[PDB]
C-alpha cells in the first residue's frame, strides 16, 4: 500500500497510512482499557486489607507506579492522534501548469545535455582511434 511518516512530533499519513495507524491506535486503546481494568481491580483489593500492612504499602507503590506509567502512555498516544495530518500525493503529469512548466524546463534542459554529451563521447572515442 503506502505512506506513513512520523518524526516523533507531527505525522504525515495518506489514506492507507491513516487506516493503518487507526488500526494500531484502536488496538493500543484496547490494551489501555485492559491495563486500566487490572489496576482498578488490584486497587480495589489492596483497599480491602488482606493481611501484612508492609506488603500492602509495597503493593500500592507498584500500583501507583503503574497508574502513572499508564497516564504517560495514554497522553503520548493522544498526542499522536492530534498531530496526524492526512496527505494526498499528486503525480508530475497531474500537477499545476506552473509546476509542470518548471519541471519541463529542467527535464528538457537535462535531456538536451544527454544528447550533447552523447555526441561528445562519440567525438572523443572517434578521434582517439
Amino acid at each position: 500500500d503506502k505512506i506513513i511518516v512520523m518524526g516523533g512530533k507531527n505525522a504525515l499519513v495518506d489514506d492507507a497510512g491513516f487506516k493503518m495507524l487507526m488500526q494500531y491506535e484502536k488496538h493500543n486503546l484496547s490494551n489501555l482499557q485492559k491495563a486500566y481494568d487490572l489496576n482498578l481491580r488490584d486497587v480495589a483489593d489492596l483497599e480491602r486489607g488482606f493481611l501484612e500492612k508492609p506488603k500492602q504499602v509495597e503493593m500500592g507503590k507498584k500500583l501507583e507506579k503503574k497508574v502513572k506509567y499508564f497516564n504517560e502512555e495514554a497522553e503520548r498516544h493522544l498526542e499522536t492522534l492530534d498531530g496526524m495530518n492526512i496527505i494526498t500525493e499528486t503525480t508530475p503529469e497531474n500537477q499545476a501548469k506552473r509546476n509542470r512548466e518548471k519541471r519541463k524546463t529542467l527535464v528538457n534542459g537535462i535531456q538536451t545535455l544527454l544528447n550533447q554529451n552523447d555526441a561528445l563521447l562519440r567525438r572523443l572515442q572517434e578521434y582517439q582511434s
